[PDB]
């Protein structure tokens, strides 16, 4: 099964890709054509000497998307594209819809289910785009697989990666939970999913139990980490709400987001036992995620 990644330079996209890779399934990375970055210079590199195939385009271009994915006969299409480029997948949509030939979609999900959480604006926009996507995969008879894999295990900063060193901002009472994840494991279980029977037309959900902690909690874990205490200040929901209404891109998109998981409970506050939800810890028992403590272990080692 040929795996075709778009946006593997991203942030998401680099541990997919990795893990891809690592996963010994063959890997073809889509690259923007012209000079390149130092950091992308570095990230192509590592994936080609893991044996990653270089194809050049943009999703946005549906006849040149059309042309990869017949020339390379790819079978499996990941979008890891970032919030900016959301709409860009309409035309790979198209694309794979006219080709006929792709045996599962993963969009540029990779957070909350958009189709339950109701964040304010702008965040709201952007879950407008991931919907609107949804739909046309969905109306396009696209077999899809929708990754909801919640908190990247960073400290959550509101206008969004390294904890603090001075004091804690806890988001209204620190009593609301989230499940955080490490990057590996948002690559290693977003790839078992691929072509998994079980996550055929569904919403995968990322609830590992031992990870699920509200900021209260969070903050002691990194106390226990740099042996000491730090003190302990409240950023309220009004806080939160100011810095998500002044529509500055992509700051309050990031203040709209951390009110809906910490004010609002959007991570916890559903049920998965319906049949187009499925869960990871139970798709894939006995392999175990990465715990907090130990991302923060490498936070650390810095
Ligand atoms: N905590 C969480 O769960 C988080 C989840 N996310 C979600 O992950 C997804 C990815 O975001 P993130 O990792 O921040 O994004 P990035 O901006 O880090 O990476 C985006 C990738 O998409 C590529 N790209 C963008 N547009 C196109 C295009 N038209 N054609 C081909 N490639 C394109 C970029 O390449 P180039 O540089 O050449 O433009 C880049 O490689 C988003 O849906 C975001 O919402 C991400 C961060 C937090």
């Amino acid at each position: 099964g040929r795996v075709l990644i778009a946006g593997a330079t991203g942030f998401i996209g680099q541990f997919v890709a990795t893990a891809s890779l690592d996963a010994h399934r063959p890997t073809y990375i889509l690259a923007r054509p012209g000079p390149r970055s130092p950091s992308k210079a570095k990230i192509f590199k590592a994936l080609e000497d893991k044996g990653a195939i270089i194809v050049y385009g943009l999703i946005n271009e549906q006849e040149a998307m059309e042309k990869i994915l017949k020339e390379h006969e790819i079978d499996i299409v990941v979008s890891t594209v970032g919030g900016e480029s959301i709409l860009d997948q309409i035309a790979l949509v198209k694309a794979m819809k006219a080709v006929g030939t792709i045996k599962r979609f993963l969009p540029s999900e990779f957070g909350h289910d958009v189709n339950r959480a109701d964040p304010v604006e702008p965040g709201l926009n952007m879950y407008r785009e991931k919907r609107r996507v949804r739909q046309l995969v969905e109306e396009s008879g696209i077999p899809f697989t929708y990754i909801c894999c919640n908190s990247i295990a960073s400290w959550p900063y509101y206008n969004n990666v390294l904890p603090p060193t001075d004091f804690f901002q806890i988001y209204g009472d620190g009593n609301v939970k989230a499940y955080f994840v490490a990057g590996t494991d948002i690559g290693k279980f977003t790839m078992k999913t691929v072509d998994d029977v079980r996550t055929l037309n569904k919403s995968v959900h990322f609830r590992p139990s031992c990870n699920c902690l509200n900021i209260n909690e969070l903050a002691s874990v990194w106390e226990k980490k740099i042996g000491r205490t730090l003190p302990r200040v409240t950023v309220t929901e009004d806080d939160l709400l100011a810095a998500a209404g002044e529509n500055i891109i992509p700051q309050s998109v990031v203040a709209a987001f951390t009110h809906d998981i910490f004010i609002k409970g959007c991570q916890v506050n559903f049920s998965i036992d319906g049949p187009e939800d499925v869960e990871v810890t139970t798709l894939y028992p006995e392999d175990s995620f990465r715990t907090v403590e130990e991302c923060f272990g490498e936070y650390i080692v810095k």
